[PDB]
This record gives C-alpha cells, structure tokens and sequence, in this order.
C-alpha cells in the first residue's frame, strides 16, 4: 500500500466499526450513574444457574451478531474465501466482543453495563464461573486504563479479527497481506496521534485465547449439567461457535451470505 491508501484504510475501518457499534460510547457513558440496587443484585444472585446462563449467552450472541456485521463491512474480509471467513469469525468473534466490552466497563466503580444498568462482578455469582468472570473484569480493567479512543478500538479489533495464524485458513498469504495492511493502518494512526506508547501495553494475544478457552471450558461444564437447557434455549449461533458438537448449526454461513 501507500500513505494515502493507508489513511483511507484508517477511515474505512473506523467507519465500518461505527456502523456496527452495538452501543454508541456516549449511550454507555450517560448510563454510568444507573447502578443496580443491592436488592436488584440479590435478585440476580438468586436466579437459577441455568437461567443466568441463558440470559448471558443470549446477550453474548447479540454482541457477536454485531461483530459479524463489522466483518462483512471490513475491507478485504468479504474477498477472503468463505472457509477463511468462517475460520476468522469462529475464532475471533468472541475476542472482538471481549475487547469491545471495555467500553461498557467502568473502572471507577468496577461495574459493567448489563441489562439496562451497571453492576459489579457479584451480579454474576449464579453462573458458577467466578474465575472466568473476574478474568473478564480484570481484562476490561487493563484495557480501560489505556483509555482507548473509538478509532483505536476499531483498528485494534480489526486486527484481532484478521489474524493470519488462525489454524484452518486456506488462503493464509491473502490473510497475511490483509493483516499487514491493517497493522500499518493501526500503527500509522497511533504514530500520527502520538499514541505508540500503548503498543507495549496491549494484551498478549495469548490472553485473548485464554479467556476464550475459559469461556468454552465453562460452557462444557454447564452443558453437561443442563444439556437440555442448551439444546432448547441457547441461541443457535452460540451453539455453533462454542459448544460441541454444536457446529451442526450453520448460522454463520447464512449470516455471511445474507446481503
Ligand atoms: C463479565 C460479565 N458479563 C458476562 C459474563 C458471561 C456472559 O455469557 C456467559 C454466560 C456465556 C455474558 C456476560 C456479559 C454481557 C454483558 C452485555 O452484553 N451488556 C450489554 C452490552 C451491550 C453492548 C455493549 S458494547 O456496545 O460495548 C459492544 C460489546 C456492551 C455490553 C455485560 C457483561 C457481561
């Protein structure tokens, strides 16, 4: 590429991210005073393990849906082959969400936006996966300290998705070319903005992997306890990405072709 082509890539990635923002950053910020009452938090903790999982899995899926749209509007993604498009989303959708999640996290009070209001990590006690939950909270605390801008979120999440070491890619070099061009864009924007210093403070990719593996390990435990809840009440797309052998659902392909 070239300088103008790189800056055009910066604007195109940032646009594609805004359009597929689930919630505008301002909407999330204006709600920061709206905090679950102690009584409301007690009600969350007393809900059954399997209903909490169903509600959270459904919210997770909604977020995942916006990440698919981001991909479809992202330069070069839709020129990749369908096998590679699915490998990328299958492995990176949960990662993009975990990163996007820091916009919904308030480090002042350590709360996360969820079902209309902000609550701390006790809100999630009914799930029986406190390690996962505190890892995600801590992970969102780390990212919140860097004070990402929205533009920086878009460029960074683009790279989280366009990761050419995902196993199973058929056109690895084509994904390499794309990844390298988004890296230059990201780094060009940080340099231009005097923000290269965040580069040494980004999470190792091994960390995003770790959280996703914890996600799936805890899903398998829950599914073994409530197999019929998963079969009858989890979102199909969620089963496709995360459960086993749940990928008999072909939702992603449907999503990727539907205009
Ligand atoms: C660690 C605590 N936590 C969860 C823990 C587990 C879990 O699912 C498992 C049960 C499978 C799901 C959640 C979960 C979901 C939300 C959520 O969706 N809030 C609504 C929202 C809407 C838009 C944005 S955004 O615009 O910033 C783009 C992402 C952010 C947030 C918040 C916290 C959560």
């Amino acid at each position: 590429a070239s300088l103008t082509e790189i800056e055009h890539l910066v604007q195109s990635v940032c646009k594609s991210y805004r359009e597929t923002c689930q919630l505008r950053l301002e909407d999330l910020l204006r709600q920061r005073s709206n905090i679950f009452s102690r009584e409301e938090v007690t009600g969350y903790q007393r809900k059954s393990m399997w209903e909490m999982w169903e509600r959270c899995a459904h919210h997770l899926t909604e977020a995942i849906q916006y990440v698919v749209e981001f991909a479809k509007r992202l330069s070069g993604f839709m020129e990749l082959c369908q096998n590679d498009q699915i490998v990328l989303l299958k492995a990176g959708a949960m990662e993009v969400v975990l990163v996007r999640m820091c916009r919904a996290y308030n480090a002042d009070n350590r709360t996360v936006f969820f079902e209309g209001k902000y609550g701390g990590m006790e809100l999630f006690r009914a799930l029986g996966c406190s390690e996962l939950i505190s890892s995600i909270f801590d992970f969102s605390h780390s990212l919140s300290a860097l004070h990402f801008s929205e533009d920086e979120i878009a460029l960074y999440t683009a790279l989280v998705l366009i990761n050419a070491h995902r196993p199973g890619l058929q056109e690895k070099r084509k994904v390499e070319q794309l990844q390298y061009n988004l890296e230059l864009a990201f780094h060009h924007h940080l340099c231009k903005t005097h923000r290269q210093s965040i580069l040494a403070k980004l999470p190792p990719k091994g960390k995003l992997r770790s959280l996703c593996s914890q996600h799936v390990e805890r899903l398998q435990i829950f599914q073994h306890l409530h197999p019929i809840v998963v079969q009858a009440a989890f979102p199909p797309l969620y089963k496709e990405l995360f459960s086993g052998g749940g990928e008999k659902h072909k939702i992603l392909h449907r999503l990727l072709q539907d205009s």
